[PDB]
């Protein structure tokens, strides 16, 4: 059963290029969300009436209509410590929308 | 410029099966997500801190982790005339999640 899950994703600032003004952490756990939301669904993936039609209509039409899409759907805050204006290690405790919570069909 | 924005998809319930139990309207306009979530972004795409940091990850490693996705972020409901237990057709004023708002990079 490959469906739509929360798996592991540890993202390091210097290769996205965020290290310029961010000090800490160097890496941080940011997870994805993968897998297919495909039929026969599954309990935690809470899909929205509109990703169970659009996948229906995939499934009819697979060359004109996508099918849906397994995302972040809630998202957790994590904290960094960033260069001020003037060069002053500021702390961002709740820098929001950073780590996946759940996952869904959407 | 091929980025995140609702187009039109127009749905027959009796292709998805639904007929069975929904009386009217025959078809409906759900719309649908569509675009590329890459950089340069845009203002209404309204990405999250996560889509942003996924799409950056992908850029550099693009077999290990997939990028964003263009979902519906917000829905709108539509009226249904479904099949009441009894037999007995019964107006569903609100069904709700069933038509895209807008779209966003999740
Ligand atoms: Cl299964
Ligand atoms: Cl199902
Ligand atoms: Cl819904
Ligand atoms: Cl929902
Ligand atoms: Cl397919
Ligand atoms: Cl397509
Ligand atoms: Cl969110
Ligand atoms: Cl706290
Ligand atoms: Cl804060
Ligand atoms: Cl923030
Ligand atoms: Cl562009
Ligand atoms: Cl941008
Ligand atoms: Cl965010
Ligand atoms: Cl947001
Ligand atoms: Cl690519
Ligand atoms: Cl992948
Ligand atoms: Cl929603
Ligand atoms: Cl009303
Ligand atoms: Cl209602
Ligand atoms: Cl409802
Ligand atoms: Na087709
Ligand atoms: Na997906
Ligand atoms: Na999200
Ligand atoms: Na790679
Ligand atoms: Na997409
Ligand atoms: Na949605």
């Amino acid at each position: 059963g490959s469906h739509c899950q929360k798996t592991s994703l540890r993202v390091n600032f210097e290769d996205i290029g965020w290290d310029s003004w961010i000090i800490a952490p160097k890496e941080y756990e940011a997870y994805e969300c993968k897998g297919g939301c495909f039929f026969p669904l599954a309990d935690d993936v809470t899909p929205t009436k509109h990703a169970i039609v659009q996948t229906l209509v995939h499934l009819k039409f697979p060359t004109k209509v996508g099918k849906a899409c397994c995302v972040p759907t809630k998202l957790s805050p994590i904290s960094v410590l960033y260069k001020d204006d003037m060069g002053v290690p500021t702390l961002k405790y709740h820098y929001e929308g950073m780590s996946v919570a759940e996952c869904g069909c959407r």
